[PDB]
DNA sequence: TTTT
DNA sequence: TTTT
DNA sequence: TTTT
């Protein structure tokens, strides 16, 4: 199997570890073992302008999924949104309420569906690739969040006199000599990891360690020397 | 304590990693210190002619579950179904809606109930030893799991141009010479564990591998050099 | 961030693994990198007349947190208890009505309400410190937790003929010659510990295995 | 309730 | 539903 | 709500 999930994930954080806006959308390819992805997409938000109440996430997941998608021909689309795996074109008013959610999910991918829907039923008529609402169960959107977690950092170590990034939920990241290393926590998810080019600037130090008032979720903190 | 725990684990899947069936069910003696067993039994299922939604494995269970513990004499046994730890033999449609657990859950144990709750009955009477449905609450449930993820990758060594085997939860196999250990991937747990002697089969080669469609789950892969 | 949080955690257990009584509350001051504490106070219970219905344990948790601030000054107090990190000095009965939380959950903090909100706000008038009950979402608190179970091995140390003391959630401990080491049994957690001095006796033999009707749980056992 |  |  |  072959699949392309995508997810948005990385917060600055301000002192008081309270999120600003989230940093990373990311789109992977996962095949067998199922453990990263080696063909990817990114595309960087604007954390210091970004509206975390909310929703433009999912409508960059799923233009970039299909970005990505249209080049590698996967066998499906994995959505971060967990709704039982249903079919994205095939979401209409009907649909929506028989899903077994909250009723504010339900009245926010009634909303979301005015776009999505058309969307995916445009490119399942092309192709015959479906985009599935499959979201936790996922192991492809969970490899993209360590992505997300990853490229996060890329664009702190690019953007930085000092910044704090929230990661995606229990995993770490190791800064090397051209890369940087993402991992979940996790073991239980069975080895799950990333890998990213990039030249690490000079005067800055890191840290990784967790955040106090988030557990569960690290904080990887860049500092100046200067 | 002394404790006797059966669960049926371990499925076949097809390539898109779409269960087919059963594999194995197994019963284990458990004592201090509560990280393995070193007696128990093993019951096959037929994988190809399965009833999924059939549940056939709890009768399996507390049937193999009883048949070693009239060898062993346990101070208890653990089925594996979530119930607060209610003894099987008070189990009626009274107590039944008592039960914290869901309006199927409910329906499930009152058409249970009448095969399960007289043979519990009989088997108390005759020792004076309870059936306590504890599921997920119970360390020897959880190593009868992996005994059954365990035997379920011996009896796809034993059958197999192809086999995919789904394990139970986090727990991982390993292939030695003349055994098959297995451990859960999850160090709360404080280290379960199991091992069966076997003969491992020439020709053949395996992979083991996160189920991308069920985070948290492995795939032990088996394919022929063919 | 300076943050002091506080737990109660540890249970003597009967021989079938079965609870008796909490054993330690202890209140920590957690500074970065948040994953252990140097500062810290401990309050044994009675575990052989403890009510473990009894919610005595969080009055407790408030009055040594705040015991605790006084001396080292912190930004915020941690509270065990998961109301979504509200101030417990504006909790009233109308406030808890919108928590989303269980109707026991609430009948029993319209209970507390009575006597730790007028707490609270005297301490935040005193300090401008606030109480928040933010619970499982805090690492200090878990801090605060891990500790309880070093504290709880401590007391089985001091008190041991035979003793059964179950830990807090997935943690394990690790006994020196001159000191206690816990630490979460969690990956995901990012590396949690805690270490306490104390003097081992002698003529003891101590063991640590999971809880086998508690799916998580360690349990320490320790013989004379 | 259980199963991957 | 999603985010730290 | 919390506890093993
Ligand atoms: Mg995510
Ligand atoms: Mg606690």
């Amino acid at each position: 199997m072959r699949i392309v999930a995508a997810d948005t994930g990385g917060a600055v954080l301000d002192e008081s570890f309270q999120p600003v806006g989230l940093i990373a959308t990311v789109a992977v390819l996962v095949e067998k073992p199922y453990k990263t992805s080696k063909r990817f997409l990114v595309k960087y938000a604007d954390p210091y302008n970004y509206d975390l109440s909310g929703r433009q996430a999912i409508r960059d997941e799923i233009e970039l999924a299909i970005e990505l998608a249209r080049e590698v021909s996967p066998d499906v689309i994995h959505l971060n949104s967990t709704l039982g795996g249903i079919e994205v074109r095939k979401l209409d008013e009907s649909t929506i309420d028989a899903l077994q959610i909250s009723d504010r999910g339900k009245e926010i991918w009634k909303e979301l569906s005015k776009d999505l829907q058309p969307l995916a039923k445009k490119f399942w008529e092309e192709t015959g690739i479906e985009i599935i609402a499959i979201g936790k169960s996922s192991v492809p959107v969970r490899i993209a969040e360590i992505y997300a977690g990853i490229f996060s950092v890329k664009w702190a170590l690019d953007n930085v006199g000092g910044l704090l990034v929230g990661l995606p939920r229990y995993m770490e990241v190791e800064i090397k000599k051209d890369k940087i290393i993402g991992k979940s926590l996790d073991p239980r998810e069975g080895g799950l990891y990333g890998e990213v080019k990039t030249e690490v600037p000079q005067g800055i130090k890191w840290e990784l360690y967790p955040n106090p008032l988030v557990r569960r979720f690290m904080v990887f903190e860049i500092t100046s020397k200067s």
